[PDB]
């Protein structure tokens, strides 16, 4: 593996048809017999690992101990029609058959799977690199075919990305994707986060901020994968382990608990449908259930208690599953604003930014980067701004002891961490906890769950308060959420039209109060009339209540103007009210709703079209790549796959800096400097080498 | 077949075969596709309308019961909201079909201690149920056309 | 897919499909790796005929 | 109609240079090319 790594280093910055790549191919051809022997060593054991797990092999396996005789092994392998005689003999020799010629195939298969994995992967990387940079050499296709099984086995882990390198050219980078990383990226919650991020950037993003938003998404995704790994499941100590088990159980089943709470709300309301009010106990009235079963009276109490419990568990699951991500995002953006902007060193937000003003409480806390990975952001800000603003003043702002930096640099102290609640009491950072609770209580989802709590608790005061939990379908069902978004999209417009309707109704009220008062008698009695427009407030209420809801306007309700000196004026009044209020304004409201529907639909269509027509990374459209058949599909799956950029970032973070290659070190340095020029922008490997490749 | 055979049991079962134009005529098929394109959305809005009407029913049953007398007789009243199921049926049956919402059907709140609460009740019912939700349904149909 | 299991071993599975030798082709492709007799039992083939 | 007018105005500004008329596609060959062209090269404020 080390020798192959040296060769791959020789291929750094290697152009297509480069002399070093051609020399490498010549060296491999010069040693064709040995390269074929190595590739055969790998492919025999790769094939054997799956063969021993096959039903055809298990048919030959007959010993109850789980072992197989050498002759039975021989007749099983030639039945597979995948090895030759010498290869079967060599496998027999490699099998550690005992004196009884009994083979433990389970361990025989796994003996070389782990030791040979890294070298197999690097051989795959080397062959892929040589094939893609020397594409018109027939001598290399033989090696590629002989390593078909190796390349197939390592295809899901052979991650490739393209970057704009230090040589001002597009370079193609090969690295390893781990099984855990791919499995975690394929989780449905991560897929949903990716979809939401893509929608956000493509819909309401700019190209200048795109790569930075993408890298922020990658960082949040890494943190989410860590949280999922933590919550995943395969007297103080016992209580702590059971508490973490319980919290993880709640976190894993948060959505199931949410669904259960919704189902319980439906059951409670169904029971509530049977309520009945009577004067007789089961001048005050009495509310009770009216039924013959006799069971839903206690069933309602049981369901109410269970519902309150489930909602409480939902809040705990939320602040054990999502609050870490909220705090992580906020701490990360605060740290980057401190370091790369000097937000509280230079600009000092002007009291109109509540977020920035609340973040002042966490600057000097001892535990400010609790969720953010960079625990040295304070040190970095000091080293960057202490010269110009004052080291002591920066240290006072960030709550640093300038004395302890030296001793921490010198040596590491190992004190006694006593496992006592008494000793833990004053370890709490009260100011940081206040800041964190402010951030939590200002979060929409947490506020929703807290309101769900409050309504559930009020449900025990009065069982009808459980009707409010029926609104939970507005967020539980994505279709209903979209439908209500088709209302909330133009909410400001709707409120403005309602206000304008109020104003026009006020004008009509003014005109009526001045002139048409005699027509507003709403009493069939003759001696005690009920005049609705002898007071301006009463007239305005009458209008806003009956005129708007009347199909034909106010004229439907007020008296007939036939045979009056003001007949024509009143008919003009009625017709204009009907047209402006009933027709035009309600039409405006309904048109706002329909236009919100259309706007949402065209947003979704535009996002899908943008993804299917341009590459999310380079920006080159599908038209160029489709010059080669399936060109855009290959470009978006292999060359510029964004999942592979995510995987590359995790690979860099996990890899040791002393083991970084040249290209990896370049990308890593540029990433730490927050410079995104390594992303291919409008250029690609296929475009740069158009003439050599074609 | 089954409807034709039932037509011999009762000749009016032949009325069902008139629906055959839905598939026979491509124009009618497209027009009905302009309905079925967003069927899931339509059913969801109908369910949401049911839920909001249930909430209004809950509020009415708790507070505005005295206004739901639907009997012109004086000695045997017909109260539609003395039972929650009866009140919910009354709402889903008459309030939605009324042009001005439930306030068209229920009694006049003039000169009552709960007048303002009841007018807020009626106006909000008219706006959310009659205006916004039916507008959503019609907009779904028009958007399917487009 | 669960309903299509009933037609695998029928003698007349490709009645409308033109390829009457799909069973033979599947046997020649997968019998080595999964078992010729097991494939023949799945597809209702007589290996003797 | 009003909504599509606003969308068209925004799209035209974000896709073509107000002065030269060359679209953003050409300038985006260089990274941030259109942003630099509209801020430094052909900024209309600079013509004013
Ligand atoms: N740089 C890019 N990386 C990945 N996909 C891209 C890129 N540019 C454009 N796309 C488009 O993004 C689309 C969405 O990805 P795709 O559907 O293939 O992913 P998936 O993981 O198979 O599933 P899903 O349908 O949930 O996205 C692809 O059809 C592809 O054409
Ligand atoms: N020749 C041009 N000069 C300036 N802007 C141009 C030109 N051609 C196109 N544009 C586009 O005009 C848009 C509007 O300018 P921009 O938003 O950057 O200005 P601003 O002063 O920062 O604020 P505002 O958002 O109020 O316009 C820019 O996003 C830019 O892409
Ligand atoms: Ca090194
Ligand atoms: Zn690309
Ligand atoms: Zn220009």
């Amino acid at each position: 593996k080390d020798m192959v790594v040296m060769l791959l280093s020789l291929l750094e910055g290697n152009v297509v048809n480069g002399m070093i790549a051609r020399q490498m191919v010549d060296m491999l051809v010069e040693s064709s017999s040995n390269v074929e022997m190595i590739l055969k060593f790998f492919d025999m054991f790769l094939k054997l690992k799956d063969i021993v797990g096959s039903e055809a092999f298990q048919d030959y396996v007959t010993d109850p101990r789980g072992l197989i005789s050498k002759k039975d092994f021989q007749k099983a392998m030639d039945s597979q029609k995948q090895f030759t005689g010498p290869e079967i003999q060599f496998l027999l020799s490699c099998s550690e058959a005992d004196e009884n010629e009994m083979i433990n195939f389970e361990e025989f298969a796994n003996r070389f799977q782990e030791p040979a994995r890294d070298i197999g992967f690097n051989v795959a990387v080397l062959l892929t690199n040589l094939s893609e940079h020397v594409p018109h050499d027939p001598r290399l296709r033989n090696f590629l075919e002989l390593a078909e099984s190796i390349l197939e086995y390592f295809r899901p882990y052979l991650g490739r990305i393209e970057i704009m390198g230090a040589s001002r050219r597009i370079e193609r980078i090969y690295f390893e994707i781990s099984e855990t990383n791919r499995a975690q990226w394929e989780m449905p919650q991560v897929k949903e986060s990716k979809r939401q991020f893509i929608f956000d950037v493509v819909n309401e993003g700019g190209e200048a901020e795109k790569m930075e938003l993408f890298v922020s998404f990658c960082e949040d995704t890494i943190f989410e994968m860590q949280i999922a790994a933590q919550i995943s499941e395969p007297f103080w100590g016992e209580l702590e382990v059971q508490r973490v088990k319980f919290l993880n159980y709640l976190s894993r089943n948060f959505y199931t608990l949410r669904f259960l709470a919704l189902f319980l709300a439906f059951a409670i309301n169904f029971i509530l449908l049977f309520y009945k009010v009577s004067d007789s106990p089961p001048n005050m009235v009495y509310y009770f259930l009216e039924e013959s079963t006799g069971y839903m009276e206690p069933a309602l109490w049981c369901l109410s208690l269970l519902h309150t419990l489930v909602a409480f568990l939902c809040i705990i699951g939320y602040n054990c599953l999502k609050v870490p991500l909220v705090i992580f995002k906020r701490e990360k953006e605060l740290a980057r604003k401190l370091e790369f902007d000097g937000l509280y060193i230079t600009e000092q937000p002007g009291d109109d930014d509540v977020k920035g003003q609340w973040d002042r409480l966490v600057l000097n806390t001892p535990s400010f980067p609790s969720n953010y990975w960079d625990k040295f952001v304070k040190r970095k800000v000091l080293d960057k701004h202490g010269d110009i603003f004052g080291r002591e003043r920066i240290a006072e702002l960030l709550g640093m002891d300038l004395a302890s930096l030296e001793i921490t640099a010198h040596n590491e102290r190992k004190p006694d961490p006593p496992p006592g609640l008494l000793t833990w009491l004053m370890s709490i950072d009260v100011k940081y906890q206040i800041w964190k609770f402010g951030v939590i209580f200002t979060d929409n989802s947490f506020l929703y769950l807290g309101w769900y709590m409050v309504m559930s608790l009020l449900g025990h005061y009065n069982n009808f308060f459980f009707a409010a939990h029926l609104l939970d379908i507005a967020m539980g069902v994505k279709t209903l959420r979209t439908i209500l978004s088709s209302v909330t999209h133009n909410g400001k417009q709707l409120v403005m039209t309602v206000g304008l309707l109020a104003v026009v109704v006020y004008l009509y009220t003014v005109v009526a109060f001045n002139f048409f008062r005699k027509f507003y008698n709403k009493s069939e009695d003759e001696d005690e009339p009920d005049m609705k427009c002898d007071d301006m407030m009463t007239c305005y209420l009458f209008h806003m209540y009956v005129g708007v809801r009347a199909g034909g306007g106010i004229g439907d309700e007020i008296e007939d103007p036939a045979g009056d000196e003001y007949e024509l004026y009143r008919v003009v009044f009625d017709i204009t009210f009907f047209f402006f209020v009933i027709v035009i304004l309600l039409a405006i409201i309904q048109g706002l709703i329909i236009d919100a529907f259309g706007e949402l639909r065209d947003q979704q269509e535009q996002v899908k079209e943008d993804m299917e027509t341009k590459c999310f990374i380079c920006g080159i459209g599908s038209d160029y790549f489709d010059t080669t058949p399936h060109g855009f599909e290959t470009h978006t799956l292999e060359e510029h796959n964004l999942a592979n950029y995510m995987f590359f970032l995790m690979y860099l973070i996990n890899k040791d800096e002393t083991e970084h290659t040249g290209q990896e070190s370049y990308v890593w340095k540029m990433y730490q400097e927050r410079c995104w020029d390594f992303f291919p922008a409008g250029d690609c490997f296929r475009k740069q080498y158009e003439d050599q490749l074609s």
